């Protein structure tokens, strides 16, 4: 019973797809679903995608619509393909993943996530829906969430937020804070003790610690003599120096954030993914100062004040890997006379 | 049960929509409807029309597979719309008409021709499907086609030829040659006496009279001299004149058909739509002789000798009316001195 005007059908009277039975008139012009209503035709749907119109308008239509993690978790944990749903990516307007396990009749490489074209895949597996844990077992490679403890299993515990229909939240009426496992070749592995990142927006900048409060709302020297925080160059690092025609370091998100509400300035996103780090290309209308590639992150400034001042400062030059997100983030360190010159995410 | 897959499933199984329950997967890409056999994409039709790829794919689906009048006869009579069928115009690979009755949700202006909207519409309607003729009666506006009689309505008979899935013939294994009846403000009308163009290609032209046979085969001044032809400017109208830049008359497709066999020339259809007359811009390759807008026409040459016959020769100009394919086509004779100069179609 699957077809174009049955997905239409149920995008128009329940917003996704809901499996229920029904057809309404469709058009197909340039990348573009239309429907006729009381006679006149409307847009339901713009492919942005590199799939077929058609296509495309399914696997957005038969989006997961409940709390998931964040595509760069999945993708810092090295997940393929996702079993029986569509995680969709709102900032590429795009499937994250562009082959699929019993959805959709073009994309489907399989019925089942047993199948043996699976093996070799990192699959995606969904606790909260029956049967997917009996799946993570018996599968040689994959990664599972769930809410509560499954034993025989060490958890560990993931991020406090989520994505729910492309909002990043942390949940009080559903639940967005998942336990994670994983198996490489029918074995079962320990993951690492990790940071995360805050997933925060620069507009809509929010504080989460006292010290990111005394952070925004103080000056510069009195923040760095409250907390002594002499020798960290945090003047450099998370403040930003204008003062030239190369923007000086700012690579923290909170600096930016600070920065904003003083005088506003230009990002430009040359590459629109989800990251862990993130490299923009910065213009200050203020001064004229700028910078092709900065590398920001949001950290909560705690653990950057952690993380900074479990360093030796004896070295003049010094790669220093952190695990973030689940995954090993380099980070170059230069020191001067027993203090900090600069420490920024590498290349 | 309307859907895209479904038609498509049809037309894999069956070559055209036969209502058969079932579907297959389906890409559209760029105006090309694909699908899927055996792991490969497959085209299945190229969009050539103005209306949208998914809708023309259904109606090209949906096309009328018996024998049905060329669309030149169709619009002469002024029909404007099919009921309850889709008559494809194969050389515009496009629907004779842009609104249907009770086939396509998307172009259907009614479900039945009975509708009060249908009524100021010239209905086509095939006598041949049960209650049709019924429906004739009752209609405003109409034009009904039968194999047979139908009590109490003078006939029209019309031409041998008719379309069969874009093959124009004369059939013996089927029926091609209809009665006509037309119906205007509720009044049934007599159709005038007519004559018919036959239809007929350059490259694979075929005689239909012992004078055609004749023309063909016999030269030029023994043609004449047979058939009587003195003063009736066939050296012009009919065989053409390559003597000067300006190509001279050359008027009857057979004309065309003799000189092509001879000496092949470059025809530009710059309108490529059927009609009775056509205009076409020649270039001949022996001479180098051309014009931009040559009027051609395709009657039998019996009947062309018939009409020019029966015309008087004492004036110098005149306008003559003739009724071809149930519609009048002006023509321009010119005379000197009781015989002829020129007699063309009329632009």
């Amino acid at each position: 019973h699957m077809s174009l005007e049955n997905v239409a059908f149920n995008v128009v009277n329940k917003g996704h797809f809901d499996g229920q039975q029904g057809e309404v008139p469709v058009s197909i012009i340039n990348n573009t679903v239309y429907t006729k209503v009381d006679g006149v035709d409307v847009e339901l749907f713009e492919n942005k995608t590199t799939l077929p119109v058609n296509v495309a308008f399914e696997l957005w239509a038969k989006r997961n619509i409940k709390p998931v993690p964040e595509v760069k978790i999945l993708n810092n944990l090295g997940v393929d393909i996702a079993a029986n749903t569509v995680i969709w990516d709102y900032k590429r307007d795009a499937p994250a993943h562009i082959s699929t396990i019993g959805v959709c009749s073009m994309t489907d490489i399989a019925k089942k996530p047993t199948e043996t074209i699976c093996a070799p895949l990192t699959v995606f597996f969904d606790g909260r829906v029956d049967g997917q844990v009996d799946l993570f077992r018996n599968a040689r490679n994959g990664v599972l969430i769930t809410e509560g403890s499954v034993k025989g299993l060490q958890p560990s515990v993931g991020p406090k937020q989520a994505s729910l229909n492309g909002v990043t939240l942390i949940g009080e009426a559903v639940k967005t804070q998942f336990n994670y496992y994983k198996k490489v070749d029918g074995v079962v592995q320990q993951l690492p003790e990790t940071y995360f990142t805050q997933s925060r927006n620069l507009q809509e900048f929010k504080p989460r610690s006292q010290m990111e409060i005394d952070f925004l709302e103080l000056a510069m020297d009195e923040f760095i003599e409250r907390y002594k925080l002499e020798g960290y160059a945090f003047e450099h690092i998370v403040y930003g120096d204008f003062s030239h025609s190369q923007l000086g370091g700012l690579h923290l998100l909170i600096g930016l954030a600070k920065r904003f509400k003083e005088s506003p300035f230009e990002l430009q996103d040359f590459i629109p993914m989800d990251s862990t780090v993130k490299n923009y290309f910065i213009t200050d209308a203020q001064t004229g100062s700028s910078k092709c590639v900065c590398s920001v992150i949001d950290l909560l400034l705690d653990d950057f004040v952690e993380i900074i001042k479990s360093q030796d400062l004896s070295v003049v030059s010094k790669v220093v890997k952190v695990t973030i997100d689940y995954t090993e983030i380099s980070f170059m360190l230069w020191c001067k006379d027993g203090h900090v010159e600069t420490f920024y995410p590498k290349l």
